[PDB]
């Protein structure tokens, strides 16, 4: 198992060096396009969140399932999304839904895209905080302001670095496990993945009665993670269908091997004697600290230059991320909402005075959320909830399915929101309502379900929209309700 270690890493790091010389240059060039595509994926709930899943007792390697549906949605993507996009004009992924139930229902599934994009920028801002306020010794909330006043000025200036950030990214995280392997109070990780020395076994366990809420959550991951803007625009902007469909291809093979030294370092913190460290006792999870596992491991388990290598890496991520994250935001804004639905008559100056001026308030909406927030994976898993609730099943129906109208579209909207927000959410306080087979209270006396509700509400959603089109197109036509009634103008 080393062997393979070895051998994947070196080809990794061999056809890296391959695309900074052909990215210098500038055949070659489906690789440049693949590595861009995973500097913009991997970032800071990537590494962070994946390293306190895995350290954190009652989660193990069993519960974190982020970055492995996370890659499975490219491929997903690249499989039956890429093509029937390519051909048709779009510019954003809202114009097919413009043009096909209008302008307004545009703006209203925006609202879920940008409440995604804000969750994500906020776990990224919370993850190189804690990196800076742990290696730097500074406090926290000061971090965190200065990590998303950095990427917002980056951001704004920098409209093949993707390719060296990547190397960046590569080499700091891989070259930080054979040092804090070699500390003396760490003990054999192959041991205590199921013989529980100091803690439960990092390697988690799935009870009889939770299977279906492990697929519910695999499912909710891995499907909510394809209609994202930051993904379609590159889609958009290839030469080819081939050449999208390869590059979603190799950006998840490249997020796979990325994922691997994480993991590493939360079992590495798992398996730690922290008695025998100047960090001492209590341990980093008595201390309400669990998501600061992967900086505290660097600090306290590796020499100081190997500290400062880390600190770099995560400071490459997390940049590389949210540059992503924010142009996506502000352009969908800029062009579907500002531009199109009012306002239709604008010069080229006020669409880059509408796009700082977003960028600046949803920076600030970010680092809020950030300042508030105790945990990275918590964001990063939520930040894909109301996409695949609300987005998925209309581009579904908008792609593959004739005969959609806007009533259609409002059932589904209305039926998916309503049953969503009834089954309850435990990470806020909001209590159930239907309180479905399997309940059970929690520590904090909050009520969660054991049943794969948020499935039920998708498919719903789903099969609403179909069943209502067609009941209108039906009524509408032939007769029955006279033509003053179509409201919409959606069958005429
Ligand atoms: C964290 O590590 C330190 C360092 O080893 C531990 O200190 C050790 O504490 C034990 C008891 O608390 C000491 O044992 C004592 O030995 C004397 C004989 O010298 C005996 O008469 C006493 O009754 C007692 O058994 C041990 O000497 C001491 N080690 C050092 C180097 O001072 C500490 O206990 C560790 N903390 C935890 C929670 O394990
Ligand atoms: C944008 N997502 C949150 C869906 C994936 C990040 O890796
Ligand atoms: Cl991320
Ligand atoms: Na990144």
């Amino acid at each position: 198992h080393v062997e393979g270690l070895i051998a994947i890493i070196v080809f990794y790091l061999l056809i890296l060096l391959v695309g900074i010389w052909a990215a210098w240059r500038t055949d070659i060039g489906l690789l440049v396009g693949g590595f861009t595509m995973t500097a913009t994926w991997v970032g800071g709930g990537y590494i962070n969140g994946t390293a306190e899943a895995v350290y954190v007792p009652g989660y193990g390697l069993a519960w974190a399932q982020a970055p492995i549906g996370y890659s499975l949605s490219l491929i997903l993507g690249g499989l039956f999304f890429a093509k029937p996009m390519r051909s048709k004009g779009y510019v954003t992924m809202l114009d097919p839904f413009q043009q096909i139930y209008g302008k307004r229902m545009g703006g209203l599934l925006f609202i879920p895209a940008l409440m995604g994009e804000m969750f994500w920028a906020a776990a990224i801002f919370s993850a190189l905080g804690a990196t800076i306020s742990v290696i730097i010794d500074v406090d926290m909330h000061i971090s965190v302001i200065i990590s998303a006043l950095i990427a917002t000025l980056y951001t704004l200036v920098g409209g093949y670095t993707d390719v060296v950030q990547l190397f960046c990214i590569f080499v700091g995280l891989w070259i930080s496990v054979p040092f804090a392997l070699s500390h003396p109070a760490v003990a054999d990780i192959g041991f205590t993945a199921v013989h529980a020395k100091y803690q439960k076994p990092w390697l988690g366990t799935v009870d009889s009665s939770e299977v279906y809420s492990w697929l519910d959550s695999f499912l909710l991951l891995m499907l909510g993670g394809i209609p994202w803007q930051a993904y379609f625009q590159r889609v958009l902007s290839s030469s080819s269908a081939t050449y999208a469909q390869v590059l979603s291809f190799l950006a998840a093979f490249g997020c796979l091997v990325m994922a691997i030294p994480a993991i590493l370092i939360g079992a590495i913190g798992a398996s730690t004697d922290w008695n025998q460290t100047a960090y001492g006792l209590p341990d980093p999870k008595t201390t309400e600290e669990a998501d600061m596992i992967l900086p505290i491991v660097l600090q306290y388990l590796c020499p100081v230059y190997i500290s400062f290598f880390g600190l770099g890496a995560v400071s490459a991520a997390v940049m590389s991320s949210a540059d992503s994250s924010i142009l996506s935001a502000s352009s969908m804004f800029a062009r579907n909402i500002y531009q199109l639905s009012f306002r239709q008559n604008a010069s080229d100056k006020e669409i880059v005075w509408v796009m700082r001026i977003t960028v600046f308030v949803f920076g600030a909406s970010a680092t809020a959320m950030a300042l508030l927030t105790k945990t990275v994976y918590g964001l990063w898993y939520l930040s894909s909830d109301l996409v695949y609730i609300v987005i998925f099943p209309q581009l579904l129906c908008v792609l593959f399915v004739k005969g959609t109208n806007t009533y259609g579209a409002v059932a589904g909207y209305v039926s998916g929101l309503f049953l969503r927000i009834t089954g309850g959410e435990p990470y806020l306080y909001l209590q159930p309502l239907i309180f479905y087979p399997g309940y059970y209270p929690d520590d904090n006396g909050i009520y969660n379900q054991k049943f794969p509700f948020k499935t039920l509400a998708m498919v719903t959603s789903f099969l609403t929209n179909i069943c209502i089109s067609y009941l209108a197109k039906y009524l509408f036509e032939s007769g029955t309700l006279p033509p003053k009634l179509d409201v919409f103008d959606a069958v005429v």
